[PDB]
């Protein structure tokens, strides 16, 4: 026998009419990709006539991207689709009642780099609106990043509050997280696998049907709604633990006086699917939101659903431990620099520190949740002047970034490399010795961009993360 | 500006006469690979008349090997090298004196009762013999698997006490471990990159020369001796950690009623390199020597030297807590089997358990530290009777294992799978149901070989590591 949802869905036929709420970095390529598909009729992108965002309706309704910025193929694609009557931007949210599938791709901000919980108000709004206008036989996919259990929890509860209908009876609900990078938007979508999880089999197939058409090389990875949200968190939690594994090897190697890079490359010689080890690079910390928060969401997720967990006792989980080792890396950089100044008898209080790197990703502009900030704070509290350099980061809240190397390195007692920028990989000992003066300048390298022998030979007191065996060198 | 050792070395010239001590599974291929390398002149292999092993002298000198057929080039390699007069086995250790380099490739087997350190007695006997006949400018290489700190610690003390000369001044000292397996000896040594670590740069470079000519495809990875020793522990540690990682996610997935394998395939859709999370497979536990013991070696290792470890306050080494996750899995298997009997109103006591699988690798004959042992022990204490099956493992000490599945499974309350043997992947629901007799027989899967729906539909009560969402199945 067929269940109630299955009847309704086969009774709808296929998906012809798609709606995308959230006209930002992620919902625009989505809506437009949906619309560029042969087998779909219209897609409606929903955007309220805000004084902040109303201009998106007119920019988009004419084939133009409201964003920053160039994003290869994007402007072009929107144009392609606006012309054919297959894409329209609207503030009329009561449309939605006319759709087969509705998707929510609303940005999920964060107040301050305020620890764990992003702000969801914009998203919950989208969901209320969906619920207000939701009809039986509709497919609703949450595409925003959400914390495990949101689909089966609140998202379901408000969607059912608003409509009087039941998820998995009157309508389908799924989650399809969008793993995506600005710059490579359209084709990352196109080219890699999409995770798709409904609250039931009926909902996951209805979604497979949504996402299949947009893919050229990517496949859909079908699963449950919760399994999908946990996949987002787990992918970050695991990369985090990989980083914390080598950071810890780095610390172990320093105490043993050996080079972590040689141990790393020995480990790395083990190749093969299910064999590798997949060893990452050690460094001066971990920045971003995902890598620094997703284990807490996975752990909160275990807690919120009150399923029965057995685990060794009541302690910390390796993931939490990974968070803490990774979090310690800035203070470790600092102990290194204090140690380096000590070899000369030089304090900190009233030292100049030239910090090289605010962003934490090589040749990039995001300093969000930067390991550089906890480091700056330790230097400032201990009594040092600090000047900061980064050739990409433009304007950061209440901290001065100079683009002028040299202005930054002038009179510096210590030069501290926190970001693996290309510019720092071309930093020559000669120049740094001559612009900082001093007589023994200190250089602390947290990103494997300094060749130690060049600097040591130049009068520098060198330290490097995980370095032998370099750190107790003669000057 | 040349060092003393460097001079002796340039004055001795290129390596021409090589010695291998340890005519065992590894030292015979090694010695015999060296002797085949044009560029080397003559290799000596060193054997006592250990009544028991005395014979190898004469066997080898006719051109023959030991037990079980190897890389069926081994005997032909010996024949070739012996015929060309480039290899000879001798009981006369005094001839170490005649050599440019000597290698210690002595089985470091034990044990016998296992853990925590190997039985180095034969190894240390060899080093003594080496020390005893050591001459200035010779190179000594540890090829046997050792623990961090052995080369710079006891290996050199013995070498130094016996000879009365100094390592890194009078003679060169290195560590070149191999990862090798029987049946694959010749190509492992040739195609596997070879970690070679000297106690100083001079010994490293001398040792690279010893090993470059037998590599064909493999490459030499040069580092410090101590870094070499750490490399092998780090490879097991990092693997052990990847296992504790998924095992852990499996516990979390159980709590959330979701499938670990969907999470895992989701995660694994991120493709490397430097990107892959290289996700392994969760299970009933970790066995072996290396994987279970190495991280205790790193731990001790971090503390043997002069050097301060900077680590966050309170702590727990990530690796130490990997060992505990993985040590827990037998107890987790046990809780799942108890839980499955609860569903029926049965208790471990008085119930019969059929252990399918005593080895821990899919189709292996070895149960060195089987996670099946602590599991078997939990059942026996709770008052259950136990029958153990395994197609391969014969003669476990003080523990009786059986060939025939039927007798093991007949009348059993719980069927519990701990090795992924192929026999268990072919296990069909009907058969286990009837042989167990029962009505609602219990099957618990530690190795992802049992298809849940087949067994659930046939009346079973099912549990598998990290299984949804199959474990709360109506039966």
């Amino acid at each position: 026998s067929m269940s109630k949802l299955e009847k309704l869905l086969k009774e709808r036929g296929p998906i012809k009419k798609i709606g995308v709420l959230g006209m930002g970095y992620v919902g625009i390529p989505a809506a437009v990709l949906f619309a560029d598909a042969p087998c779909f009729e219209k897609v409606l992108g929903f955007q309220r006539n805000s004084k902040s965002s109303g201009y998106k309706i007119e920019m988009l309704n004419r084939g133009e991207s409201p964003l920053k910025g160039e994003e290869p193929g994007l402007e072009e694609l929107i144009g392609k689709v606006v012309k054919a009557g297959k894409f329209e931007c609207t503030p009329d949210f009561s449309r939605i009642s006319e759709l087969d599938a509705v998707t929510l791709a609303i940005q999920t901000p964060f107040a301050n780099p305020k620890d764990l919980e992003p702000d969801f108000s914009a998203l919950i709004d989208g969901i209320r609106n969906v619920g207000k206008y939701l009809k039986p036989g509709m497919l609703v996919v949450l595409e925003s990043t959400i914390t495990p259990g949101t689909t089966e929890g609140m998202a379901k509860q408000i969607l059912e509050e608003e409509s009087g209908l039941k998820a998995g009876e009157d309508f389908a609900l799924a989650h399809a997280p969008e793993r995506v990078m600005v710059g490579r938007l359209l084709k990352n979508i196109r080219e890699h696998d999409r995770i798709v999880g409904g609250i039931d089999e009926a909902s996951t197939k209805r979604a497979v049907e949504l996402y299949s058409p947009v893919l050229t090389v990517g496949q859909v990875i079908p699963m449950s709604a919760t399994a999908a949200e946990v996949t987002k968190t787990a992918e970050n939690t695991f990369r985090d633990l990989q980083i914390a594994a080598i950071n810890q090897l780095a610390l172990y190697c320093e105490a043993m006086g050996i080079n972590v890079y040689d141990v790393r490359t020995g480990v790395d010689s083990l190749k093969g699917e299910g064999i590798t080890r997949a060893v990452l690079w050690p460094g001066a910390g971990v920045g971003g939101h995902c890598l620094t928060k997703d284990t807490y969401h996975l752990e909160r997720g275990v807690k919120i659903g009150r399923g029965e967990l057995d685990y060794p006792e009541g302690a910390d989980s390796i993931y939490v431990l990974a968070r803490k080792v990774n979090d310690f890396m800035p203070a470790h950089m600092y102990n290194l620099t204090v140690a380096a100044l000590e070899r000369l008898g030089k304090k900190m209080d009233g030292s100049k520190v030239a910090m090289l790197g605010w962003a934490f990703i090589k040749d990039s502009d995001d300093a969000r949740n930067t390991p550089s900030e906890p480091y700056r704070d330790l230097c400032l509290k201990a009594g040092a002047s600090v000047m900061v350099h980064d050739p990409y980061v433009v304007n950061y809240p209440g901290v001065e970034i100079s683009d002028n190397l040299e202005e930054v390195v002038r009179n510096a007692d210590a030069i501290v490399v926190l970001a693996g920028h290309s510019a720092y990989s071309s930093l020559k000992a000669d120049w740094a010795k001559k612009v900082s003066a001093k007589a023994n300048p200190v250089i602390i390298d947290g990103r494997n961009v300094i060749e130690p022998d060049e600097f040591i030979g130049k009068g520098f007191v060198y330290k490097g993360i995980g370095r032998e065996g370099h750190h107790h060198h003669h000057h």
